[PDB]
């Protein structure tokens, strides 16, 4: 099991970033001296902009380069990201840092499609699940390591960032010896039309994309919300346990999603709408309680419900589509998700735009998930009217 074990070791090491938990307290700390206005209005949105603009060329280069060099591109981008996060001041350098984080994250689809051209067709699902679990274990291990090192050990965030850079460098070293994958546009667009030219073919797609949008745009500013509620100047912040338990219970929910004896056509959209309304309630609670432990708990509830929703949505999408287009659909829906996220980010987040405060944009995010709650309910009620006949 050497080729799969090496790949899962690479996933474990690349995903083992103990500093994503403890990021905003470092960025706004004495190490870089960046004000919350500056960070949350110009630094962070560049990640979304870069991820959007680079998802398309990454997707093209992945198939153009036979899926191998994109993994090393991800490793090198992570290495330079974690070096510049050790040594960069000002604003432009950190903006390019988030650009490099974007080019790193845009290649996750490439990393997960690398498996399809090196393994057997029958075992592809099981090895993909194994690698996803490897990434989850890596992130949980990094999260608990950072929490243990910053809570009782009293280790500064600079050394923790050094650990993050060491782990991503080890990931690059592992990736360098990965076995090579030895194994129209109008028509593809016409086939893309056929990807939604049916009753269930269109379904779950835009809701997967829009829920992914909400998740992506709330996870990173949730760090800022925790910083605002509990400042890091003279208080100990327990992020690592929370980013550990969130991923752990998300994996648990992913496992439990397949054990529910429920058919899609019966109440799938109704259950998704209920889950989305619960997500909106959790976001509003996290924004408005003013207590830190309960807002971490509501964040964990968000994580669990989002993982359940994504698992059911991607199960339905995979049932709708063929195995040869898994990467294509998972790329197109992520592309439109980042497009809508960037649109809303220029509307409410970007300093050149309206630049609304972080405590205010979460009121939109709660209403934003309340907005998808209504349309999913309305589309769910649309099937109910058809179910009447
Ligand atoms: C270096 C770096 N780390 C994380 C993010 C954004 N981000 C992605 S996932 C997640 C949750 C983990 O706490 C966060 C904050 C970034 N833009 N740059």
């Amino acid at each position: 099991f050497l080729p799969t074990a090496l790949l899962c070791a690479y996933g474990f090491f690349a995903s083992l970033r103990p500093s994503e938990p403890f990021l905003t307290p470092y960025l706004l700390g004495p190490d870089k001296n960046l004000t919350e206005r500056e960070v949350f209005n110009e630094i962070y949105p560049v990640w979304t902009y870069s991820y959007l603009v680079l998802l398309f060329p990454v997707f093209l280069a992945t198939d153009y380069l036979r899926y191998k060099p994109v993994v090393l591109l991800q490793g090198l981008s992570l290495i330079v990201t974690w070096f510049m996060l050790l040594y960069a001041q000002g604003l432009l350098a950190i903006q390019f840092l988030e650009f490099f984080y974007g080019i790193a994250t845009a290649t996750e689809i490439a990393y997960y499609s690398y498996i399809y051209s090196v393994v057997d067709l029958g075992m592809y699902q099981k090895v993909t699940s194994y690698c996803r679990s490897a990434t989850l274990v890596g992130f949980t291990v990094g999260s608990v390591l950072g929490q243990i090192l910053v809570s009782v050990a009293g280790w500064s965030l600079f050394s923790l960032n050094v650990i993050s850079l060491t782990c991503v460098s080890v990931a690059f070293a592992v990736a360098w010896f990965l076995p090579m994958p030895q194994k129209v546009l109008k028509v593809l667009w016409n086939d893309f039309l056929m990807c939604y030219s049916s009753r269930p073919l269109l379904c779950w797609s835009v809701w997967w994309a829009l829920s992914t949008c909400g998740y992506f745009q709330v996870v990173n500013y949730t760090q800022g919300l925790w910083e605002k509620v509990m400042p890091s100047r003279y208080a100990a912040i327990y992020n690592g346990g929370v980013e550990a338990v969130s991923t752990l219970l998300g994996a648990v929910a992913v496992f439990a999603v397949g054990y529910i004896k429920i058919s899609w056509s019966t109440w799938g959209e109704m259950t998704l709408s209920l889950f989305s309304l619960l997500i909106a309630a959790a976001v509003y609670i996290m924004d408005t309680v003013g207590n830190i432990w309960v807002c971490y708990a509501s964040y964990v509830v968000f994580r669990i419900i989002y993982m359940l929703l994504i698992t059911i949505a991607t199960f339905q999408i995979a049932a709708n589509l063929s195995m040869e287009r898994y990467a294509l659909v998972f790329g197109v829906n992520t592309f439109i998700a980042l497009a809508l996220q960037t649109l809303l980010t220029l509307i409410v987040v970007d300093a050149s735009g309206l630049g609304l405060e972080i405590t205010t944009q979460f009121l939109i995010y709660a209403s934003y998930f309340a907005l998808i709650a209504v349309v999913f309910l309305a589309s769910g009620a649309v099937s109910v009217m058809k179910k009447c006949r």
